[PDB]
């Protein structure tokens, strides 16, 4: 009968952390076999970063400008290479301590763990979501960039994002582990901001349910509504609008539950048009959007 | 300018988990060198629970009524022993992944990291503080007793609770690994409950520093109080009384920001009295009280 954020264990991606150094420069990046992955702008020095070509910075490099720690052992480097917003760095060693996995491109409302890494060494590890407008509201200071985020699906790792920066108004953008971008930022000390975020519609679905499966339901009514209708007050609380596709994937908490999606749908609308009087929902005060269904099904069982 | 509950990283625990099988119940347990911890209710049968003898149940028990796996490889038990609320299981194998590590009882207020567990094999990580009640406000299935909790000073890990059971409330109750419980719970399925929780202010007063310290300065004002009166305060909204020994703590935060000890607390009387005027705080709608003031140190820095 309770329910939090919680990350996903970290030890896989743990061994896989690793320091890459450059005149000035120091952030961490990814042993995966016998490849290192890091973000690109570890070449600039303090000036470059305003207006970087990095292909002009990067054929001023050699294999030995670049230094590779893992603890204490130094890494040798035999190889480099630019993958959009990453370099790749190829050295001596596979290694040993490498997992299962994948890299895979997340989609908007899907959450992951991020692993914080300060000069290679893990620092902490939380959960995050991947906003509309494409950041995350992560914790990351000077040193961060090169922590990477996971999920973990039976003992294979699949790497979705690597922080590269964060925006004025203190959230963070990064990419794949292929170098694209997430949203339309680039890495580049310039004037770019954040778009309007909304609310993630699904999730705060998602969790309502859970709500319900942890034994509580106060928010719930008998009034419903129609998929047209309920768009027209989320378009006025800034929530997305809600699609025949978000209500599929509630189905098998509509069912473990009881709670057809629309009579959900007509609670939440309940819900925004007068706050709630308050109360709380597993223990928040808040419409809460950072859990995904299948987060929510992870988790618990039992109503 | 970004700022949260973040978890320890946990490969370090991760590989110190194992399956302890006793009959019809499993649950998880510890192995440091050649000992594997686990609560010892992992020998009564369903029966069994409502009012168990354990030295009774444990005379009846033999080295090779206990079943212990790492993954595939099954474990010889060569010795058993009782420790309060624990039993210690000899294994003719030392755990070659075995960190560093130290046993700690937690006093109440102070954070750390759960790694919760299932059949042997960890399932995910969460951040957890200590009620003045002597619970926590954790996360737990059917399955999860001998997960542990955990801090990590410089490559130490520092074991504080063992998992052993969930109050009718929904918030959980557990030991040290000597076995000793936190609080006057027994490990026995019998009527108890959590007594009167309270909220930690030494943990709020951290967590508003770290909003001063994240640039946000909304809440504070002219106005002081003494020690007394706002306590006076704290009584009639269930917060801890404020000691000096309290005071002296926040006294690297307190200079850090400017703000003397007893201004921050007019700050939150002030908070207190008047509610937030739909306001948050580092994000939150409410006073948050799962950070002390060494968590808010380990995150961030500047103002
Ligand atoms: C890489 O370690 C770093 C992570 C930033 C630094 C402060 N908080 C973070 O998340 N990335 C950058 O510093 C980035 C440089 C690349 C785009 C070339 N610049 C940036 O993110 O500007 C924001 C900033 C905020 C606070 C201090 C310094 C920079
Ligand atoms: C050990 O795995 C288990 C963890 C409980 C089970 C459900 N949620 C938890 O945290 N411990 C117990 O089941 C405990 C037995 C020992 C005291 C002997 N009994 C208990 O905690 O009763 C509460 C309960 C709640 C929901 C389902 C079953 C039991």
């Amino acid at each position: 009968s309770g329910f939090r954020k919680m990350a996903f264990p970290s030890g896989k991606v743990e061994g896989c952390m690793v320091q890459v150094t450059c005149g000035t420069t120091t952030l961490n990046g990814l042993w995966l076999d016998d490849t290192v992955y890091c973000p690109r702008h570890v070449i600039c020095t303090a000036e470059d970063m305003l207006n970087p070509n990095y292909e002009d910075l990067l054929i001023r490099k050699s294999n030995h400008s670049f230094l590779v720690q893992a603890g204490n052992v130094q890494l040798r480097v035999i190889g480099h290479s630019m993958q959009n917003c990453l370099l790749r760095l190829k050295v001596d060693t596979s290694n040993p301590k490498t997992p299962k996995y994948k890299f895979v491109r997340i989609q908007p409302g899907q959450t992951f763990s991020v692993l914080a890494c300060y000069n290679g060494s893990p620092s902490g590890v939380y959960q995050c979501a991947m906003r509309p407008n494409h950041t995350i509201k992560g914790s990351f200071l000077n040193g961060s960039c090169g922590s990477v985020g996971f999920n973990i699906d039976y003992d294979c790792v699949s790497f979705c994002y690597m922080h590269h920066m964060e925006l004025p108004t203190g959230v963070h953008a990064g990419t794949d582990l292929e170098g694209k971008f997430y949203g339309p930022f680039v890495d580049r000390q310039t004037a770019q901001a954040a778009g309007t975020d909304t609310t993630i519609t699904l999730n705060v679905l998602a969790w309502l349910y859970a709500a319900v499966i942890n034994g509580d339901r106060w928010f719930l009514n008998r009034f419903t509504t129609t998929l047209n209708d309920f768009n027209l007050v989320a378009m006025k609380y800034n929530y997305e609008p809600l699609t025949q596709d978000h209500v599929d994937i509630l189905g098998p908490l509509s069912a473990q539950t009881g709670i057809a999606v629309l009579d959900m749908c007509a609670a939440l609308k309940e819900l925004l048009q007068n706050g709630m009087n308050g109360r709380t929902i597993l223990g928040s005060t808040i419409l809460e959007d950072e859990f995904t269904p299948f987060d929510v099904v992870r988790q618990c069982s039992g109503v």
